[PDB]
């Protein structure tokens, strides 16, 4: 339930 | 003006 | 450089 | 599992 949070920022730099 | 949005996911897994 | 991080959660519940 | 995401914006303006 945190990926959405850790990823939401990842997609911004991937 | 974005690191905050990106790092915000870093502190979540550091 | 933060409103983005404030109104973002807003639209999600407005 | 989103409140944390929605609220995280709340404490930022309360």
């Amino acid at each position: 339930c945190y990926l959405r949070r850790f990823f939401k920022a990842k997609k911004l730099i991937e």
